[PDB]
């Protein structure tokens, strides 16, 4: 499969809440990661408040989880120690809470060393520039920072700083990532991302490598672009690991102000279409630009956000429907498997 052309790992998400996605329920879900990968990251099992039953640590759940990529041949992505969403906040992260500080180390030493050798890589912190499109603290840019609870509590970006150097005492084996998305779009994002990595280094904090999620296009943003700030990154050090953590690849773009080219009906695609073709394209350069522009020795792996088109959480979006990943409503390989292929080998 896919994991036996690179030398890095190619990993997917899967999911652990029930439904049709559910890994431990879906038989034929578990053969293809089994075929095709080897790494995985929790679609949404291992974020914040799914490490309690209240206010006690409760690791069961994702401790069936990673005992089961263990037992089939997959090393496991944390995701993620640190990240902002209210919907997975614990309930000690509070603007009332006067512990805060005492909770969010708690919080940290605990999970990091509970899953200590059994984790390879951890999103650290995920998310904490500031994006103009998905601000709902409601704050504004604190000089690139998105001002949630934890840079709220701590009166900064230090908050950051702290995160990685309680996760490398912790675990002095995972390798700690900074993760965020539309960084890749060489823009206003990707200077902040800059400025961010550049601060950590200057304060020795022990940071290993920078994620970019990729929730990118079928045209959008071009590969030019992707390009440029993967090499920004690459360039601020000479160890710095690059992981691509969340790819899939939509082939409607709503924001393109022509709803002339978009596909409204589920049948659009289903077998085949422009845009199926144009998602193999995608897919091989966006791979072909990672290897080129990430030395080997560098290379973090490549994570795709779900196995299935159905899976996936932009399955409809903006009202629409879209067919992301791998593989289709079957489970069979889509052309975007080809282009997959195609990269990773020649
Ligand atoms: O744990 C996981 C979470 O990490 C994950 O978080 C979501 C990640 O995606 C976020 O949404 C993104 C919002 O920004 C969009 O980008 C816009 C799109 O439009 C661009 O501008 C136009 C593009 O088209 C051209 O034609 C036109 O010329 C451009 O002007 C604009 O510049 C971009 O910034 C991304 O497409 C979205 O992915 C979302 O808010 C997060 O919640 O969620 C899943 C979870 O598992
Ligand atoms: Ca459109």
């Amino acid at each position: 499969g896919l994991a036996s052309l690179a030398d890095f790992p190619i990993g997917v998400a899967v999911a652990a809440s029930g439904g049709n996605a559910d890994i431990f329920t879906s038989s034929a879900r578990q053969n293809i990661v089994r075929a095709e990968f080897n790494q995985i990251t929790a679609e949404n099992i291992m974020k914040m408040s799914y490490m309690y039953s209240g206010s006690n640590f409760s690791f069961t759940n994702s401790d069936r989880l990673v005992s089961w990529a263990a037992q089939n041949g997959q090393t496991v992505h944390g995701h993620a120690l640190v990240w902002h969403p209210s919907y997975q906040l614990p309930n000690w992260a509070s603007d009332s809470n006067a512990n805060f500080r005492q909770d969010f180390a708690r919080h940290i030493d605990t999970v990091a060393a509970h899953f200590a050798g059994q984790v390879k890589s951890w999103d650290v912190v995920n998310e904490a520039l500031f994006d103009s499109a998905d601000d709902p603290d409601g704050r504004g840019s604190a000089n690139g920072y998105r001002q949630s609870v934890f840079y709220r509590q701590f009166g900064g970006p230090e908050y950051i700083d702290e995160a990685f150097r309680r996760a490398r005492a912790a675990d002095p084996t995972a390798e700690l990532y900074y993760n965020d998305f539309n960084t890749e779009e060489n823009g206003a994002k990707t200077t902040a991302l800059v400025n961010l990595v550049q601060r950590l280094l200057n304060n020795g904090v022990p940071i290993d490598g920078v994620g970019f999620q990729m929730h990118v296009m079928n045209d959008y943003p071009s590969i030019a672009n992707i390009r440029q700030a993967m090499q920004k990154i690459v360039a601020l050090s000479p160890t710095l690991k690059i992981k691509i953590t969340c790819l899939d690849v939509r082939l409607n773009n709503p924001y393109d102000g022509n709803s002339s080219n978009d596909y409204t009906n589920r049948n659009d695609c289903a077998v085949s279409c422009a845009g199926l073709d144009r998602q193999k394209a995608r897919y091989k350069e966006i791979v072909q630009a990672y290897l080129e522009v990430v030395p080997p020795g560098r290379r973090g792996g490549i994570t795709v956000w779900g196995i299935a088109d159905p899976d996936s959480w932009l399955y409809t979006h903006q009202n629409l429907p879209d067919w992301p990943l791998l593989f289709n409503d079957n489970l069979q390989p889509k052309p975007a498997y080809q282009g997959v292929v195609e990269a990773l080998s020649g």
